[PDB]
């Protein structure tokens, strides 16, 4: 039985299913200091969260890293590729769930539904009367999707049914769709009043949503981030909200989770979520299955199910 | 200049625009006791909320009641019709807004987004870690719309883009659509796991969502009510939630607003809103304009813009 390392916390379904083919090796944190000599025969890793290079490089027989999540920025895929290690992620099985969350977050941001529920639950409906009217609405908005991949397209399909205009920005256009392409992010931001962020966290997207993009978005502007916190210049966002440069924001992800700047907590026009876009039992069960099924496919057939683009590898044993 | 009575609270936009053609007469509550002899020449009423018959019958020259809202169950339309009084409502201008709110409420009910935001805002992400996974999801659900009118159809169009099956129950089928018709409410409830209520509050819908309907909905069942509180047997709903007969509920409307039963507040699988489905500035401005424009059309041309079905009347002066 190949030996699979699981560092730190992971969905119990992964742990439950690894014994179908594997011996499991557990360490308490993703930390190379916890690796003992008896673990040097480990052939695979299943991981949720960051995988530091020193931990990855502690295993000379490592063949595969199975990442829990579609984003795999916590894995140094360049180093994995240089070592001939395949990296797998969990695309597709979470696409519709994340797109649902994005829409919920957008509606909560615009219509203040969480605050309205608080008003009721605190007894204010009885004592004070109606919750104040929301200054914003989805009606009449124009939405720009930064990213139009698996998840961005699913978000766009939803938004088509809400009667809003849709535009998008990607490095390469996706022709065949009826959406307006913008070759620059700032150009799209100028044209739209609602910006949805759903790109990976890479060097090319680092602080792409900056002061210039937020200024272009404009005074009716609403920012929704369901991608990675790294993509938004978080200090610039706080400034834009403070000054009324933009009208609101809804964020599922942040620069340094679980820490959220105190200033972001003060704004009554901001909705905040603790990175919950895929966080249902059914979707996390599906993600768990795909982590395990990648490992099973690799060790049984030599072909993973969902290798990442950077590692189109086949097993050599 | 005709004199228009405004009893109790109304959107200030109504009050701002009435002077274009009318003299306004205000009373503090919708209460016949507040009517003075000098008010007996009043020719119209603009009202948000209930209009008791004794108040309506205090005005012998009354020609028109302009209701703020598409639902007009707070007006005794049978008595208005018997007196030859036209009744107007505010359809269409709120359709897309209410449909938006219904989807937001559904997503908040299923994915616990308001609770997840509370977890973050209370500091729990830091010490306790991730918000627990939501037991429910929209993924794989089958939705039954009780009502498929202006607003029900708008909700269905949205839901088509979320990849869920859609069925509906109305007294008469709407052929031409690709949705499955059910001739009974209980039959639809059997077949679906998600019931969205969007019918008017009438004698025929009074407690239609009862213990039998909730039992048929079943143990994965989610109830969303954005129609009228009268349509749901609220005591039966509390029992069903307590016993695990159904899995969750999201409610914008209640039997005796603003009072919500204490038991409903205790359930962690319930989202509650203070009747906010149309409650944005833009949509309430449009509703205000339609109340005033009905009154202006009536007194200038003798034809209202949006008379109700029960009063297809033309002005006689
Ligand atoms: N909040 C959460 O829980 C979740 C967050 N995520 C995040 O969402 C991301 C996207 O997921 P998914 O849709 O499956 O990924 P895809 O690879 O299918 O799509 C990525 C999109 O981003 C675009 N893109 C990438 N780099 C740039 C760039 N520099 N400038 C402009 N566009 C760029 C791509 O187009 P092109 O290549 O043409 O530029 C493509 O349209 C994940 O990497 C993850 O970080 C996903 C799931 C859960
Ligand atoms: N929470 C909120 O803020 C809002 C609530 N509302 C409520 O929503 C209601 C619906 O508005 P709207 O869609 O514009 O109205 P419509 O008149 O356009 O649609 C009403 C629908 O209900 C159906 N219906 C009526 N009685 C029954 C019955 N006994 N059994 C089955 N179906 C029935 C009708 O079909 P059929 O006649 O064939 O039965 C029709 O499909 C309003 O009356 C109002 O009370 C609306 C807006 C705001
Ligand atoms: O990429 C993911 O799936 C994530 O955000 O966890
Ligand atoms: O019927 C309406 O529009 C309402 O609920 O106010
Ligand atoms: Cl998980
Ligand atoms: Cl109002
Ligand atoms: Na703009
Ligand atoms: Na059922």
């Amino acid at each position: 039985r190949p030996r699979i390392l699981v560092p730190g916390k992971i969905n119990p379904r992964v742990l439950e299913r690894l014994p179908e083919m594997f011996e499991t090796v557990r360490i308490e944190r993703a930390d190379a200091a916890l690796v003992t000599a008896d673990m040097r025969d480990v052939s695979g890793i299943a991981v949720s969260g960051k995988l530091p290079v020193p931990l990855m490089d502690a295993f000379p027989s490592l063949e595969i890293v199975a990442n829990f999540g579609v984003g795999y920025d916590g894995v140094d895929v360049s180093r994995a590729a240089a070592r001939g290690i395949v990296v797998t992620n969990t695309p597709d099985v979470l696409t519709e769930e994340v797109a649902d969350t994005a829409i919920g977050l957008l509606l909560n941001t615009l219509r203040l539904l969480p605050q309205a529920e608080q008003w009721l639950r605190q007894g204010r409906w009885v004592r004070e009367g109606a919750f104040p009217l929301s200054p914003l609405s989805l009606r009449g908005r124009t939405v720009g999707l930064f990213g139009l991949g698996r998840i961005g397209l699913a978000i766009a399909r939803r938004l088509e049914a809400f009667g809003v205009s849709i535009a998008y920005h990607t490095r390469t256009p996706r022709e065949g769709l009826g959406f307006t392409y913008h070759p620059t992010l700032v150009g799209m931001a100028e044209a739209v009043d609602t910006l949805i962020v759903i790109v990976p966290g890479t060097a090319s997207t680092l602080k792409a949503v900056n002061a210039d993009v937020l200024s272009a978005l404009g005074p009716k502007g609403v920012l929704i981030n369901v991608g990675r916190g790294s993509t938004v210049d978080e200090a610039a966002l706080v400034t834009a909200l403070q000054n009324g440069t933009i009208a609101g924001a809804g964020l599922d992800v942040f620069e340094n989770e679980p820490n959220v700047p105190e200033a972001l907590l003060s704004f009554p026009n901001v909705s905040l979520l603790p990175h919950v876009a895929s966080a249902s039992v059914v979707t996390r069960n599906a993600m768990s299955d795909l982590v395990v099924d990648n490992l099973k496919a690799w060790f049984s057939t030599g072909e993973a199910l969902t290798p990442v683009a950077e590692t189109p590898f086949r097993r050599r044993a």
